């Protein structure tokens, strides 16, 4: 049996999706980096395309631990193309701010029906949201003082092409 | 520059992207056999998943490498539901009958063009599709031989969850 | 002195109690299962007897921590005989989600006193009846496939006789 | 089918089921230490209640040995305060004694049914037993040596602290 | 930007001073037991001060990871003097109590506002002051045991003096 | 007793509560750089915030050596906000100097007692400070080179964030 809500398995499946949605949108980002010849940015975002399916693969074990099951919906096109390298990470913050705020309106739902097990199983994306948004600051933050300037870009590239 | 032809570009794109949706495919086939508590072939078909990404990632480098560009589209819902092991794996064999076919265009459309560097980098498909069909069929066959024997659909699903 | 209102002190010893009972009631199935000659499934509930008496001892350190004592209660005698293996896990399965909703009851109970160290306290055992119930049910529903198949229950005694 | 005796199975099983009792008087005279502030002679407790769980569970295998089947009785509730340190470990060795004497009872029960591999099996536990009441008699010396003296009972309490 | 409010911002940097606050009165409590010819009391508090450190610096980095901004505020003269070891360690013990509470007060503030990565990651401090508040009373406990004597106090020196 | 005399007991531990404030002082300078968004410039003044701690406990454990006693005081609110990185380095230079001279004075202070053992003790941080200005002037030289480089002041960054 079930031993979640139809309300949360929906909510959790939704987010499920929604992971799915991230890692696509960072691997369009990718596509645009390459076009534009940054292949460190571009290998970060593959990373981060990664990252996110790694998301998507623990609501869907939890889904299943709590005798659930996951129905996979459409993937919308992503945007392909940013005004620079800035307005991507803007768009990326954005999203992650988005991805938090959806997360967070799981836990309230499952705080209502006093789902105490989804509420804690949340904690964990809780606080990874925080560091993913970190993540992206920091590197906004990089941008605002590099400016246009290639020489600096290019040393955000090196760096940001290590990502293990 | 862009030294493959935009015909060509956008079959390698498409390509890709059927690729990214095989990868989709796999992993809601994965959601069947997890709701149905065959843990080992869902295991298989995560690792499936993985497999069609390294394809999509060969298509997006070859892409790049010939000075083109990648462009995601809209990922269609795949089917969630199969009558059975064997519908879910007589479903993957038609998909990878399909791939095969549709790889053949692109070579058939790169050699009329007389693109040598395209019809050659399709070769490693062509012959990875031929083991790709190879190993649904061998588990075809492994299934029709155990026909419905429980015991031997375990041990199945248990060789298969060791796929690495 | 002691930190926890003595309605909390009182609800995590019972608890404590609750867990050892557990303990008992799968050594008792282990009992079962051993008369019935089947050493693996007998085996798999002996680790679960140890395991519930790490839970027991869990509660035991933190009513120390908190400045509280422990005070241990009459064991009722379990049952010993279930219609079959499938019964014993069904009787396993409704004892976890008791134990999972008595659990529930604590931190419902420390929430409204304001009591976040055993609010916190409690998110572990929260996790692990999330895993226990699921393990239970991954083998309700191997034994629903077994049909009454011998040949498949054997595969299940020895996998489950593997328990480390 | 049963070799023994439903007489000697019966005093087997409830040699089991007297074994248990020990181990949880055991983890009560630590509920008892712990609340006074000596880690040391409760983790000593501790300790002694797993060493009364290998000895039920030798009880245990020997009876399904023979064909016969335990059967788990519920469990009286034992005591939980004591005047003093040495009072617990007097009322120990009490114990220990009271358990040597329930197995001499066994083993002349065996003795006169003829059943020479249970009062063989018995051996065991009579020279487990000459050491068990030993190692109290040692610890109940030392504290009567001690008097009342702090701190010597700290160095007992840290030295037993180090039982394996 | 500062995705935490100013309220909380404020709570947690207010929460960063006392413990830098809470180090400077270990490292004080230190110079007492120096004075006293205790090295390993004061050893035992040095170490303390350190650890207090390492939990401001859990508040600088996720005030910072929140993009807000630290603060440091003046640090008030801590007393210098106690009325003998046991009434150094009442004190300690007085002022962990009232870093808990400080801590709940923040808890409370961000449940409030549904700040819920503040909630989670106050968390770590709710189990870790804990585990402080009974170290202390662990050691409270210990000396009302000792009495005055010096052969008891000195072994709770030596082995305090070990600390790691 | 105390083997030097009270005035030069005050001086140390005037100096020892000066190193304190020093600790500080670039505690504070790392929160500005980290308000900055340069990381690597905040890890060198959260490492060099750990070496005037050292420093204060060396004059800790001579002023116990000698007889003496440590009395910490209040600690001042140090400022949180510079002109630039150029700005805050330089303050830390003008820090340094005003500490030299305060080792100078003691120094004088000492040899005018005739107490040669803290005429001695204080060479080590006659030494010290010669290495601890140079270390700043060395950073403020490639900061002046530097000019408004961000190119420059990246590397800078990342090399001061290697301080071990
Ligand atoms: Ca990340
Ligand atoms: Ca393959
Ligand atoms: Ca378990
Ligand atoms: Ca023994
Ligand atoms: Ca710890
Ligand atoms: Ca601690
Ligand atoms: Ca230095
Ligand atoms: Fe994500
Ligand atoms: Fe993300
Ligand atoms: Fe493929
Ligand atoms: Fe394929
Ligand atoms: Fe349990
Ligand atoms: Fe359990
Ligand atoms: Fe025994
Ligand atoms: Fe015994
Ligand atoms: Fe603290
Ligand atoms: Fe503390
Ligand atoms: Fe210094
Ligand atoms: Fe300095």
């Amino acid at each position: 049996m079930m031993v979640i809500s139809e309300k949360v398995r929906k909510a959790l499946n939704d987010q499920l999706n929604r992971e799915i949605y991230s890692s696509y949108l960072y691997l369009s980002m990718a596509t645009y980096f390459d076009a534009e010849g940054f292949k460190g940015f571009a290998h970060w975002m593959k990373k981060q395309a990664q990252e996110e399916l790694t998301h998507a693969m623990k609501f869907y074990e939890y889904i299943y631990e709590r005798g659930g099951r996951v129905e996979l919906e459409a993937i919308e096109k992503p945007p392909s193309n940013w005004n620079g390298i800035k307005d991507a990470f803007e768009a990326a913050l954005k999203h992650e701010e988005f991805v938090t705020q959806s997360i967070y309106n799981i836990l309230e739902l499952a705080s209502e029906e006093k789902d105490h097990a989804t509420v804690s199983f949340l904690k964990w994306f809780v606080d990874e949201q925080v560091e993913e948004e970190d993540q992206v600051r920091e590197i906004l933050d990089l941008l605002e003082k590099a400016n246009g300037q290639m020489s600096v870009i290019f040393q955000l590239d090196r760096y940001l092409g290590q990502r293990e």
